[PDB]
């Protein structure tokens, strides 16, 4: 018959980092020697073809304290 | 038959970095010696040819804190 | 029938950071030496080629604290 | 007849040399007392009380590079 | 006839010497003290009282890199 | 007929010396004393009361790479 | 008949009491430190952090003198 | 007849009490140190950090000098 | 007849009590430390980290001197 | 027969003190009870009579560091 | 015969004295009690009488640091 | 016959008292009781006398540091 629903998260969170120093930090990557030989290169679908390259993330947050909450509520 | 939502989601959070210093944060990639020999190169869909490239992201934030949150509901 | 909906999420929070220094962040990536070779180049539909580049991004925000808060309702 | 001269050089050459990369947090915080009547120095006296001196001298680090790339027929 | 002379170098050649990557966390936080009448230092004396002190000195550390590369028919 | 000299050179020559990568978590924190009715130094001394005095001398950690390539018909 | 009543009274009744002729000669002189992120008193908290504190409290130290100098004939 | 009375009184009466003549020659001159993330205190605490100090309570030391010097004939 | 009634008195009557003529030559000297996250007083604490604390209390130390010189034919 | 005196006395002293308190010195000297009879007090010559008297003397000097040098020299 | 007489004393001297404090210096005598009985008193030549007198001195010099030379030369 | 003479005596000197403070000297002598008794008192020359007397000095100089030099030279 009838409803009631009451919905009351209640969240007191203290999320933290007291970081007192990062230091000389260095990303230094090499690439070397790389040779390819062929009749073809021949690519149909999705291909990805990397050759001798270099991909780089230097990611240095003073804090990285990240929070996700999701909620969700459903009826028919 | 009747309904009755009542819906009150509360949050006090802290969501933090006292961080003191950041440092000499180098990043310096070396692409090296790349080298690619054919009759053809021939590329049909989606390919992604990297040759010899360098991707460099250098992300240095004070703070990164993240918060994320997400609501719904939903009724028929 | 009789609805009540009753929608009062609360936040208070402090997404903060207290940094005291960013340094000397030095981005300085180098290419080398890059040699291709064909009779042909044939690019189709959605081909990336990405021959030597470089992308650069220095991003170095005093404070990234990005929130994102989303919500939704939704009735029938 | 072809000669081909084609050396490659990617070499790197370097002379990290000093005092470099350390932290250092926080030296210091700690009590220092002198007490007398007389203190008396005369004739090169080096004297420190409570002092945090770093010092660097760095008289070599030198790098040499050679390369003599002679062809001939 | 041909000569294809394509020698590679791609040779890291480093010197990394004196003071490095130490992290020194909080030295010192201890208690001295001195107490006297007279101190008297009167040649080439070095006197240090709690000091935190790191002279460093480095007259080496050199590199040297040669090549030669000669062809000839 | 050809020659393909093609010589690869992949090498890495270091010279790591000195003082390198120590922690040094807390040195000191200890206490120290000294009570007179004098001190008195008069010719090449050398004193130290509860320093932590850290000291690194390096001469030495040369680098020599030398090749000779040569190639002759 | 006679009576000579002639006492005579040189006595001395003293109190020397608290704190008297103490020579305190240089009291103090020691470093005193304290470090944190906080500090928090409350309720009836007494805090004294290198002081020197003197305090002297005599709520007593009376004198009383009778005498009762009767003749009767 | 004759009486004669001359009773003589040279008393001294003396309290002397709390702290008296102690020399204190160089109370103190040590190190010291206290470190936390926090210090707390919540009901009647008494805390102390190198403090030199002499509290003194007297409620007593009180003198009484009672006389009675009665003649009849 | 005669009464001479002639008492001498050449009484000292005396409370010497508390902290009386002690020296004290050079009390403290010593180091001391304390390290922590947290101290935490919360009823009827007392704590004392390194004080010379003199104290003393004298709620005693009292003089009664009493006479009666009674004469009577 | 000829006279030559030479009189050279050389004097470099340091009489010193470096008292760094004199304290609550006291003086209180006291005379009791003294009672002469007699049929005569019958003084002659230089007799001192000092019958209960008291002499007192406080001298305090903050330094006392008295010096006495007497030189002479005689020829006939 | 001739003579010659040549005379230099030389003085120098520090008669000093750094006294930090002189103190609560109290001076407090008393007489007592002196009863003196007789048919005669009878002073004849040089009688000191001193019955129940106080003498008193009371010297505190900052400070007392007395010199006395004294020099003579003499010929006949 | 010749006389040469040369008197040359040489003085530098410091006399001195560098005194801090001086406190709270106090002098209170107290005379008590005195009784003297005959048929005559009978003085002749010099005679002193002193029944009860009190003699108080108080000298208090912040230096008192007194320097005598005497000098004599004689001839005949």
């Amino acid at each position: 018959g009838s409803v009631q629903i009451v919905y009351k998260p209640v969240d007191l969170s203290k999320v933290t980092s007291k970081c007192g120093s990062l230091g000389n930090i260095h990303h230094k990557p090499g690439g070397g020697q790389v040779e390819v030989k062929s009749e073809k290169l021949d690519f149909k679908d999705r291909v990805q073809s990397k050759i001798g390259s270099l991909d780089n993330i230097t990611h240095v947050p003073g804090g990285g304290n990240k929070k996700i909450e999701t909620h969700k509520l459903t009826f028919r």
